[PDB]
């Protein structure tokens, strides 16, 4: 039929400069590469948070995460019990249940992190088959974590550590044994050809864990990059390798079941590099969970031969918002009565390369310790605030490693920014949950998130002599 399958590949912590396509010069993904220069690479692509519960959440529900209550990660092991409700509400239905109900066949692949309680599960949440783990991470050699779950449940730990769980098939044991990424590959080939064997439409959501820690790898991937002496940097660019080995033979499995020309086939990464564990977001400043652009913009790329034109560049700004949107519409599913969503369909605009964020915002605002850090971009303006500093704005098109504060030359436009920031978070809810005690006591006693000292001005820059 008319409608494009839908493939979403979603790494984990993968650095803004750590991919082929988006600048790396020692990562190697030529199938990944391939792919991008066949469709349209976004060089200005944010996620809606910079670190992955929120910014997941945010890709499933297709809005912000403070508007939903989940501008906070789940902690390891969290409540599995529907009593708890530790995971995003269940009446935010996600884009896999509106393309399940369009007769599409859904599948998620990896990483969770929305929940793992029954209520919250993929198979309640729109995927036909699910085949991975609930929580924030894992470990990747099924022969290690195999033997310590084994070794500790024999000792009696009675606090297992999540990342070593047996993973899951819709609800069974998975008895994976290959290497994790290896093996969210392989079940991303067998749905593939199930949908084929159905001549079905496909949604399949394939969330790597890779390049998030721990920093374990192949030593047939390792050996890609044996010269490379940062030990972090040589295990993390063999991490990110094995799943462009991945994404070559899924690839081919798409041709060979003749669905590759209509599926439209979306990579990016759920947050910003984590500096500290092998990532390099060259030229952005800063790390994972930054309101920095190094924290939350992303490398992207749309693939679909039968629409989007070869080598294409997209330099628009657009937000990890729009795949719910653009993918309902594509799918000419109806959204539940009542869905509020924060971003647009933007498939027409790549089309005819026009600006889908014209005069509009595109945010982020992280919770600290205390105080918020801040970003919001529109056109080639972007405000920053990091470290409850001064505010900054940038020119982030002539100045995109933000390191000309030009506050001081345009308040104005500074001020102008700031009102429409500030205007957002008064839609803001409180968070279900936070994440450390520290959090609990400054939010329990109105310390957080005191959005008005957020948007002071002046008063950070003037002295008071
Ligand atoms: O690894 S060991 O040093 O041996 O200790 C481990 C374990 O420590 C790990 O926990 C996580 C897995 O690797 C990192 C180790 O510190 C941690 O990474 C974290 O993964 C999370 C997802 O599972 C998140 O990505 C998390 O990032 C978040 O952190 C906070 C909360 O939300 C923001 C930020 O505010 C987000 O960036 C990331 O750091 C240790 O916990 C355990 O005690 O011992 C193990 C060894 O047995
Ligand atoms: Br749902
Ligand atoms: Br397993
Ligand atoms: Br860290
Ligand atoms: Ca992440
Ligand atoms: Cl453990
Ligand atoms: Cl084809
Ligand atoms: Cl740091
Ligand atoms: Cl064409
Ligand atoms: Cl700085
Ligand atoms: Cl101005
Ligand atoms: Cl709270
Ligand atoms: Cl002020």
């Amino acid at each position: 039929e008319t409608r494009p399958n839908i493939l979403v590949v979603l790494c984990d912590d993968l650095g803004y400069a750590d991919v082929g396509f988006n600048g790396s010069t020692d990562i190697l993904t030529p199938e990944l590469d391939n792919l991008a220069q066949n469709g349209s690479i976004f060089t200005s692509a944010y996620v809606a948070h910079p670190f992955s519960g929120p910014s997941r959440s945010a890709i499933l529900t297709g809005r912000y995460p403070h508007l939903t209550g989940t501008a906070y990660n789940l902690f390891h092991n969290s409540s599995e019990d529907d009593k708890d409700n530790m995971g995003v509400p269940v009446e935010e239905t996600y884009m896999s249940k509106v393309l399940q109900n369009a007769g599409y066949y859904t599948s998620a692949i990896g990483k969770w992190h929305l929940g793992a309680a029954p209520k919250f599960h993929p198979n309640k949440r729109g995927f036909d088959d699910f085949y991975g783990f609930l929580g924030g991470g894992h470990d990747y050699f099924p022969s290690e974590y195999q033997k310590t779950y084994k070794a500790q449940k024999k000792a009696g730990n009675p606090n297992i550590r999540d990342y070593v769980f047996p993973m899951e098939h819709n609800g069974k044991p998975a008895n994976e044994t290959e290497y994790i990424t290896d093996g969210f590959s392989r079940e991303a080939i067998k749905n593939i050809k199930i949908a084929a064997a159905k001549k079905q439409p496909f949604f399949i959501y394939l969330a790597y864990n890779a390049p998030h820690v721990p920093l374990q790898a192949k030593a047939e991937d390792v050996a890609k990059f044996a010269h490379i002496k940062d030990k972090d940097r040589r295990t993390y660019a063999a991490m990110v390798y094995a799943v462009d080995r991945g994404v070559g033979k899924i690839v081919q499995t798409l041709k060979e079941t003749k669905q590759f020309d209509n599926t439209l086939i979306v990579f990016l990464s759920d947050n910003g590099g984590n500096f500290n564990h092998g990532a390099n977001n060259y030229p952005l400043k800063g790390t994972k969970g930054d309101t920095w652009e190094g924290g939350y913009r992303v490398p992207m790329f749309f693939h679909w031969p039968k629409k989007i034109k070869k080598d294409q560049r997209f330099d628009f700004p657009v937000s990890s918002l729009d795949l719910y949107p653009t993918f309902t519409g594509l799918a000419e599913a109806k959204l539940p009565k009542g869905k509020q969503l924060d971003g647009k369909n933007i498939m027409d605009d790549v089309l005819k390369n026009t600006e889908p964020y014209k005069d509009e915002m595109i945010y982020s605002l992280r919770y600290r310790e205390g105080y918020n850090d801040v970003g919001a971009r529109m056109g080639d303006w972007k405000i920053t605030r990091m470290g409850n500093e001064p505010w900054r704005l940038h020119n982030i098109t002539q100045d995109i490693g933000e390191k000309k504060n030009l506050a001081g030359r345009y308040p104005d436009r500074l001020k102008e920014m700031i009102a429409k920031t500030q205007e957002w978070t008064k839609s803001f809810v409180k968070p279900l949950w936070v994440y450390s005690v520290k959090d609990k006591e400054l939010w329990e006693s109105g310390q957080m998130p005191n959005y008005e000292a957020t948007f002071e001005v002046d008063k950070l820059v003037d002295s008071p002599y």
